[PDB]
């Protein structure tokens, strides 16, 4: 796994990542990265990356709903632990 730090300019700003579940395996995955958004401009995240944790909260067997809630909860800093096949 590897670390990605994204910073929100405002607490309500979205990261520009659509997170999804999969029918046949556990995990929270990136479906797409929105052009010009925070994640896109940072440049590291790719489609199909798995989000393993956000700000120290484990998402290995978590949901995109929990991920969204955690992203929103942070005032600015979003520390993602990510894996890529």
């Amino acid at each position: 796994s590897f670390h990605v730090i994204l910073n929100k300019s405002s607490p309500e700003e979205q990261l520009g990542i659509k997170l999804v579940r999969r029918v046949d395996e556990p995990g929270v995955f990136i479906f797409n990265v929105l052009n010009g958004g925070v994640a896109d401009r940072h440049g590291q995240l790719e489609e199909n990356d798995r989000v393993l944790a956000i700000n120290g909260h484990d998402l290995r067997f978590g949901s995109p709903e929990s991920a969204a809630h955690l992203i929103q909860a942070s005032e600015r800093r979003v520390h993602l632990v990510v894996s890529r096949q």
